[PDB]
C-alpha cells in the first residue's frame, strides 16, 4: 500500500528532524556519554570484557536487566545504583522533550 | 456497576477507534517486523529452538528481561544492544503519538 | 516543615481523587483481573503455587522481570508473551488517561 | 559545539529549577523513603547486606530487574509486590507532573 509508504516516510523525517534539534542532540549524547561510562567502569571494577561491559551498561541503563550478572563488588553495586537513576533521568528528559514537541 | 460496562464499553471502542491511525498501524506493523526479525535472528545465530527467540525477542524488546539466557556469542551481544534502542524508539513513537491525539 | 506535609496532602487528595474516576476504576480493575487470571495460569500450566503464580505474573505484567523463573512449557511461553502486551496497554491506559488529565 | 554547552547549560539549569518544585521534591523524599524501608525491609526479612538489600530494592523499584536473587520468603514476595506497585505510583506522580509542568 502507497498509503502505508507514505506514513512511513513522513514519519521517518518527523524523526531525523528531532535528530537535528539541539536539545535532543545534548540528550542523545548524554546517554552515549553515560555508555562509555559504563562501558569503561564495569569493564575495570567488575572487570568484564569490554563488549560485556557495554552490553550489561545497556541492558541497564534501560531497565530491561541483565539475567546472568549482577555487580560482584561494593563499588559497582553503589555506582549501578546512581547509573540506574541516571538512566531515569535521561528518559524523563527524553519523555519530557516530548511533550514539548506537541505545541 | 453498568457504569463500569458502560465506560469500559466506550474505552473498547476508543482502543479500537485508535487502531485505525494509519500511523498506529505504522508502528504496529513496524513492531511485528521487529519481533520476526528478532526471532529470525535469535534462533540462528543463538541457536534457540523459534519460540523461545521469539520469547526471548518480546521479553527483551519490552525491557521485562529474560531470567535465563543472555546471548552467548558477541553477535547477539550487538544485536541486543541495537535491539533495545529500536524497542525504545517505538515506545516514544507510541507516546509522541498519545501525546499529539491528546492535545489535539 | 509544615509546607512539606500541605503539599504531601493536597497531592494524596489528587491522588484519592483519581481513584473515583470511572475510567481509573475500569483500568484498575482490568489489570486486577489481569494478575488474577495470570496467578491462575501460571499456578496451573506452569505449576507454581499460587503465590509464587501472582509474583511472577507481577513482575511480568510490569516489565520488573524475575530472575530465576522463566516459562517452561510452550503454552506458558506463547501466554507469557500475550500477558506482556496486555499489560503494555494497560500502562498507554493510565499514561493517556493522565494526558488528558492536564486540561 | 558552543550551541551544545549552552543548551546543556540551559537544560542542566531546568532540571535544577525544577528541583525546587516542592511537589517534586516531595515524590523525591518518598522515593528516598521508600528506598529505605525496602533496604530495611530485605536487609531484615531476607537477610541480605544492607548494600545489597538497597540494591536490590533499587533495581526492583525501578523495574530494572535482579538477576540472580529472588525474595525467598513468602513474605518478601508480598512486600515485593506491593513495593513494585508503589514504584509505579511515584513514576506516574512524576510523569504526571512533567505534563502538568509542559502544558501550563
Ligand atoms: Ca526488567
Ligand atoms: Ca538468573
Ligand atoms: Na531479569
Ligand atoms: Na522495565
Ligand atoms: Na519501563
Amino acid at each position: 500500500m502507497l498509503s502505508f509508504l507514505l506514513t512511513l516516510k513522513r514519519m521517518l523525517r518527523a524523526c531525523l528532524r528531532a535528530w537535528k534539534d539541539k536539545e535532543f542532540q545534548v540528550l542523545f549524547v548524554l546517554t552515549i556519554l553515560t555508555l562509555i561510562s559504563g562501558t569503561i567502569f564495569y569493564s575495570t571494577v567488575e572487570g568484564l570484557r569490554p563488549i560485556d561491559a557495554l552490553y550489561f551498561s545497556v541492558v541497564t541503563l534501560t531497565t530491561v536487566g541483565e539475567g546472568n550478572f549482577s555487580p560482584q563488588t561494593d563499588f559497582g553495586k553503589i555506582f549501578t545504583i546512581l547509573y540506574i537513576f541516571i538512566g531515569i533521568g535521561l528518559v524523563f528528559g527524553f519523555i519530557h522533550k516530548l511533550a514539548v514537541n506537541v505545541q
